[PDB]
């Protein structure tokens, strides 16, 4: 039938979706910008659909309820049929996989190490073998995921005590992770995606830093609901977009060219 | 119908597909050794298939000649109905998804530069600032065409100095590339993608080196004929194999675990 304005849900995540200076005075997509709000226009422009840019309600990005198996999230919006596309910093794994259709990846990242500078770790074995410095993730993601399902000894060892550690280690958003690894004076570490930690490693105080390798190697993707007509369309824009530079300009654009901590 | 051997494609691309010490004396898939090999194991367990690797007949990854329209390499073998999967390091591209269907990417790579050791070069702008040290690519695959279509002031000036370049700069495979380079003591630099590069980097003589960042980020896939049934579970059993950790130690083990240049 007739064209139909596509409802994008996202999440508020720097750089991905910000709000724009003198959002309240600012209607529809024009409040946000970032990224993913990059992203949006020029996948709506190369597969020419309309679409409304939503803030997911519940504020996270996609988890199964082992009880009720209810999906929440950017994800749950997808499968109960709440937004027809997510685009966003959402991690492609193979429980996802499994309900929700995914595009290529348009961006790289892996699970990593935040500490506040000069916090004695460099790794997640170094983790692993000391009580000093708590850490903990993200809830209702996929890095807490990771840890609770990994067979890898050391990650297994931080999941059996990140999951009873007292005071609870874990964040409802990555902003609320960032803020106790900065007042912790060195006694917590965030464990949150390369990519995230890369961009506030550059924003003021510049009091953060990634430490180690990554402990994984994964992508983001856009996700429509399984068996979606625009998934065909959107998988090529991707594919378009990173063959043209334009991922790696806009990469730069949010990550780098605006980075507050020099040159 | 009844189960049927799944024909595999692939390329003799060191680490990925390598022949076995005493190969000769042996038959079907035991002839064969390498990260490809052992991964077409991991899917097929994975997916419950038994599989026939083949080696692609004209040794080439997959371009379409625009005269004729006609597909070469592995691509083609897929498209043409002569192999049922490729499994290889087979990059994901817009024109070739057009035409096959891709799993999710096992790997990570980028487009880089090997230089004999000592070369002064740095940089994709290095090369395309000077005449002494030429360079190329491989021939029908996805290097080549990155060239061929970047609207990049510094990858559109390479190109034309490539494309026009004589004697030809370009190569056959990817060892014909790697021969230049460690025989023009100096005088040829070859583009080529980071993993093979990586790999190189860590064989005797131990004479070459990779040079720069990557000029792009894109993945290599698992490949199938458009719409082909095995197409779902291949991109399921690629997810898991990256979520349990075994795609990280298939590349430790081929690149690093036997790289011959130290430790
Ligand atoms: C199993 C795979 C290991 C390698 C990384 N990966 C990806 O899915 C991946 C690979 C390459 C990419 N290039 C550009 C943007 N996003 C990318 C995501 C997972
Ligand atoms: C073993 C460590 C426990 C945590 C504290 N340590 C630090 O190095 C450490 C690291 C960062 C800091 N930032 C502000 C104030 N104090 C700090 C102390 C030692
Ligand atoms: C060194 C570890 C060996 C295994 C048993 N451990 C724990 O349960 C343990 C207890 C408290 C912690 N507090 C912060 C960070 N990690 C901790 C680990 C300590
Ligand atoms: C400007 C360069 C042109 C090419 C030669 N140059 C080199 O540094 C160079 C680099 C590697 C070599 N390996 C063996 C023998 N000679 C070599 C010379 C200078
Ligand atoms: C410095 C370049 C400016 C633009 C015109 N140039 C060429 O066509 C040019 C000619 C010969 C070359 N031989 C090896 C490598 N690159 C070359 C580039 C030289
Ligand atoms: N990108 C993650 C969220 C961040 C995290 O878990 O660290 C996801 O899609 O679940
Ligand atoms: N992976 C490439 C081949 C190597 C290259 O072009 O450098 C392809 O799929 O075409």
């Amino acid at each position: 039938g007739a064209n139909k304005t596509v409802v994008v849900t996202t999440i508020l995540e720097s750089p991905y979706v910000m709000m724009k200076k003198n959002h309240e005075m600012l209607e529809g997509n024009e409040r946000y910008e970032g990224y993913c709000v990059d992203l949006a226009a020029e996948i709506a422009k190369h597969c020419g659909f309309k679409y409304k840019l939503t803030i997911v309600g519940d504020g996270k990005y996609g988890a199964r309820d082992a009880d009720t198996k209810i999906w929440n999230g950017m994800v749950g919006e997808l499968v109960y049929g709440k937004a027809d596309i997510a685009i966003a910093p959402l991690t492609i794994t193979y429980v996802r996989e499994e309900v929700i259709d995914f595009s290529k990846p348009f961006m790289s990242l892996g699970i990593s190490i935040m500490i506040k500078k000069g916090t004695p770790i460099e790794s997640a074995e170094d983790l692993s073998k000391q009580t000093e410095i708590a850490y903990g993730t993200l809830d209702s993601g996929s890095t807490k995921e990771f840890f609770r399902r990994s067979k890898i000894a050391v990650f297994d060892k931080m999941w059996t005590y990140m999951r009873s550690a007292e005071p609870s280690v874990f964040v409802r958003t990555t902003a609320e992770g960032v803020a106790r690894v900065r007042k912790s004076k060195g006694k917590y570490a965030y464990l949150l995606e390369s990519t995230m930690n890369e961009y506030i490693e550059q924003r003021k105080p510049c009091d953060t830093m990634k430490v180690g390798g990554n402990l994984d190697s994964k992508g983001y993707g856009i996700a429509t609901p399984k068996g979606s007509s625009l998934g065909n369309a959107v998988n090529l824009a991707v594919l378009k977009l990173s063959e043209q530079g334009l991922l790696d300009k806009l990469k730069n654009k949010w990550w780098y060219d605006k980075g507050e901590c020099g040159s």
